[PDB]
């Protein structure tokens, strides 16, 4: 599969612009191509936990912006796929994966999503600012 135009220009203005602080991706009907699924700019962490589905795969990028000796801001890839997401979803979104991945420069962090405790706020702040 490829990725939607849309979806390099919503990153593009997240990286340079901070215009979301963060945006969901995900394979559109045709199964054709990585579309934007949904955009925010509520600071929040929990804001975008709450939008990660229970039984669907999906695809992230987040600006996380952590304290560091003042601020620093790091871009969190994220993929999710929880266990009850049908077998069939998890390994689509597995193989069309580096196509959007690869097409994201400046990524910083890379988060393999299966349940909530991998992608905590806690997990992921020791993730970009621990390793």
């Amino acid at each position: 599969v490829a990725v939607a135009d849309e979806s390099l220009t919503a990153f593009n203005d997240l990286k340079l612009g901070k215009k979301y602080k963060f945006i969901l991706f995900g394979l559109n009907d045709a199964k054709t191509e990585i579309v934007v699924k949904e955009t925010s700019t509520d600071p929040s962490y929990d804001a975008f936990l709450e939008k990660l589905p229970e039984n669907d795969c999906l695809y992230a990028i987040y600006d996380f912006e952590y304290e560091i000796n003042g601020k620093r801001s790091k871009i969190v890839f994220f993929t999710w796929s929880p266990d009850t997401a049908p077998v069939r979803s998890k390994m689509v979104y597995a193989s069309s994966k580096d196509a959007l991945r690869r097409a994201l420069n400046g990524v910083s962090t890379d988060v393999q999503g299966t349940d909530f405790s991998e992608v905590s706020y806690d997990s992921v702040l020791e993730d970009v600012s621990r390793g």
